[PDB]
């Protein structure tokens, strides 16, 4: 009849004298010890709905995915996007771009590489790389979203990014200071109080700004093709969308306008090179703080791949040890532990509550991922999480990083595919060190909020 339980707020400030000052996660953890799973809390102005554990998210997602389908804004990021893209569209401009983006993040052009070759060919460019550093130290931080980005340009530009272009390097890592700020205290200070605080000076404005600078390339890209475009024969992702454009433009409410256009693609980069690429920061951290999970790994590459041939997709299905240890890595790196707000499209009933059309939901992917029932020690990085007694591998329904339902990371395959390769191919041909001991190792993140972003950490690769 009511919306779900919670504390009690106050006016303006909702319940923030109730909040956690480690963050938003932490003060809806302790809200779900008195609450249970599915609860309210008013975030400055507004109600939001906390759904967590596999169960309600499932219920949600899945069985009332009419009604939980849609897309809540992220403060400090809405005054970019401004629901343009695929990200933070909503009906049936989300149909349209997802429908768009699903295809031509899927099928290329008449004999264009499969995503796994330009994988596979990524991560040769990346360890010829890691030669070339002769063991040097290095935060790796810039070779992690090099490839996942290049993976994204490839389908979106028709080529790749050199390592050492500093243009390139410039802007990823407008990409890396953008999504710490957003997962910063303040950026989640800012999700309660936008309204307030959009007025002064603050990191919003720094995201917005480094936001406009991607996009300025993004602009001209598109101008370029569209100057070279050849109907006939489209090369990218871009070709693609000027082609609908063409196809529609008599309808002045067509969706494939240029700031879709601008906007689906900087999301599409955003999404596709931040995410992998923390995952991977995360990923080697872990190595390097449980070297003995890396050598067995390092085993079970010799005794499946060997030295030489380069890793393939196909080798997973006998990699189990490999699989365990990055969906450990994914898990324990929980890397949207928030998910991304969704909001209810029609007045829905939940588990004897009703939620008004247009209330924010928020998934609490981190609860599943770190669900004691499914999870023995839930706080621990450690990859029998997901094997058998016999070694084989044990999925788990809890495993939902990439969220559920029709929101579901439309890039899965994509970055299931990228972990693999990228870690496989990396450790068949190098052992990592730091100058840090592992038990000195350190995996508090240096942010947690909408991202969990681990600390910078130095690392050398030694050739094997
Ligand atoms: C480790 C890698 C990744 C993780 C953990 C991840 C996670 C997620 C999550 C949790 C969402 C929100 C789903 C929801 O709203 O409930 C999402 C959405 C999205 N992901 Fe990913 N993702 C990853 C990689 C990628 C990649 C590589 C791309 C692009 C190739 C990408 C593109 C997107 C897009 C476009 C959306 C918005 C989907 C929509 O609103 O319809 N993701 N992702
Ligand atoms: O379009 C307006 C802007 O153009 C200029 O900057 C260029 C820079 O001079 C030029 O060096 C830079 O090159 C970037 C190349 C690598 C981009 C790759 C990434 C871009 C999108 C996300 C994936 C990867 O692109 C910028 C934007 O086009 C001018 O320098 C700026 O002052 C101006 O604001
Ligand atoms: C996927 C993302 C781009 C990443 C996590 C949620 C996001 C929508 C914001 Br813009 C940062």
């Amino acid at each position: 009849g009511k919306l779900p339980p919670g504390p009690r707020p106050l006016p303006l400030l909702g319940n923030l004298l109730q909040m956690d000052r480690r963050g938003l996660l932490k003060s809806f953890l302790r809200f779900r010890e008195k609450y249970g799973d599915v609860f309210t809390v008013h975030l400055g102005p507004r109600p939001v709905v906390m759904l967590c554990g596999v169960e309600a998210i499932r219920e949600a997602l899945v069985d009332k995915a009419e009604a939980f389908s849609g897309r809540g804004k992220i403060a400090m990021v809405d005054p970019f996007f401004r629901g343009y893209g695929v990200i933070f569209a909503n009906g049936n401009r989300w149909k349209v771009l997802r429908r768009f983006s699903v295809t031509t993040m899927r099928d290329f052009g008449m004999g264009k590489r499969s995503v796994e070759e330009r994988i596979q060919e990524e991560a040769q460019c990346l360890i010829e790389e890691l030669r070339k550093s002769k063991g040097a130290l290095m935060d790796p931080t810039f070779l992690f979203q090099s490839i996942t980005a290049n993976i994204i340009c490839s389908i979106v530009f028709g080529k790749r990014f050199h390592y050492q272009d500093q243009e390139f390097l410039k802007m990823l890592n407008l990409f890396y200071q953008t999504f710490s700020l957003i997962s910063s205290v303040f950026g989640q200070l800012f999700e309660l109080f936008s309204g307030f605080l959009k007025h002064f000076p603050g990191a919003h404005r720094q995201v917005y700004k480094n936001l406009q600078e991607i996009n300025a390339y993004i602009g001209h890209s598109v101008e370029k093709h569209r100057e070279t475009l050849d109907p006939s024969a489209p090369r990218d992702l871009i070709d693609t969308y000027l082609l609908h454009m063409e196809k529609e433009k008599s309808n002045a409410h067509s969706e494939f306008s240029h700031q879709n256009l601008n906007l689906n693609t900087l999301s599409l980069f955003f999404a596709g090179t931040e995410t992998t690429s923390t995952t991977l920061r995360y990923g080697f951290l872990l190595m390097l703080k449980y070297p003995h999970v890396a050598e067995r790994v390092y085993r079970e590459i010799e005794q499946v791949i060997g030295p030489h041939r380069p890793p393939e997709l196909h080798d997973r299905a006998k990699m189990p040890y490999t699989e365990a240890v990055i969906y450990e890595i994914q898990r324990f790196s929980d890397l949207l532990p928030m998910g991304v707000p969704h909001i209810v499209t029609q007045h829905t009933s939940f588990r004897g509550y009703i939620i008004p059309k247009d209330t924010e939901v928020f998934l609490i992917l981190s609860t599943a991922l770190h669900d004691p029932h499914y999870f023995e020690k839930p706080d621990a990085f450690n990859p029998d999480h997901f094997l058998d007694a016999n070694g084989a591998l044990k999925k788990t329904e809890a495993f939902i990083p990439f969220s559920l339902g029709k929101r579901i990371c439309l890039g899965e395959g994509i970055a299931r595919a990228e972990l693999f390769l990228f870690f496989t191919t990396i450790l068949q041909n190098f052992s990592m060190a730091s100058p840090v001991a592992p038990e000195d190792i350190d995996l508090t993140p240096q942010e947690c909020g909408v991202g969990k972003i681990p600390p910078t950490y130095q690392i050398r690769f030694l050739p094997r």
